[PDB]
């Protein structure tokens, strides 16, 4: 069995029923050199400041490939009601946590996650992903359930 990406996704993410942020984190880590399999699903920034490519979906979860060019960031957001886990494939990102504070949001914590490492995005959590490095950052995300309505905040 010489696995291709979608082949791995079905084999790992397809039978999940109500998975936890750690169920998702260990399943992402179960992908064989996910970095190579991920290409060529990586895309250049179209509508967003970052490349975003939805590549899998069911009633349970949703998988997207994200590409944050050097010195680019996402918005400050929550994932509606579906959690997310991501794994930086190649690159290094700064994940900033935000504190709920009205209609705007204040920075609460911040840290880096490197290739092969994941970021957990529990329910209600508000964050921002940026790329301070001079190289691009490619990430493999999983949301459960699929994102329905994220709310973008206007920070402190
Ligand atoms: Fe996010």
């Amino acid at each position: 069995s010489h696995m291709e990406l979608y082949e791995c996704i079905q084999d790992i993410f397809g039978g999940l029923k109500n998975p936890s942020v750690k169920d998702l984190a260990t399943s992402l880590k179960q992908i064989p050199n996910a970095a190579k399999l991920s290409q060529p699903y990586i895309k250049e920034p179209d509508q967003y400041a970052y490349g975003r490519n939805a590549i899998y979906r069911n009633n349970e979860l949703e998988i997207i490939v994200i590409n944050i060019p050097p010195n680019k960031e996402t918005t400050v957001h929550d994932h509606g009601q579906s959690i997310g886990c991501a794994m930086v494939l190649e690159g290094k990102l700064l994940n900033s946590i935000y504190r709920s504070t009205g209609e705007h949001a204040e920075l609460s914590n911040s840290y880096f996650v490197h290739e092969g490492e994941c970021l957990i995005s529990t329910k209600g959590l508000i964050h921002k992903m940026s790329n301070p490095t001079s190289e691009r950052m490619v990430s493999l995300h999983v949301y459960s359930p699929p994102l329905e309505d994220m709310t973008v905040f206007e920070e402190q």
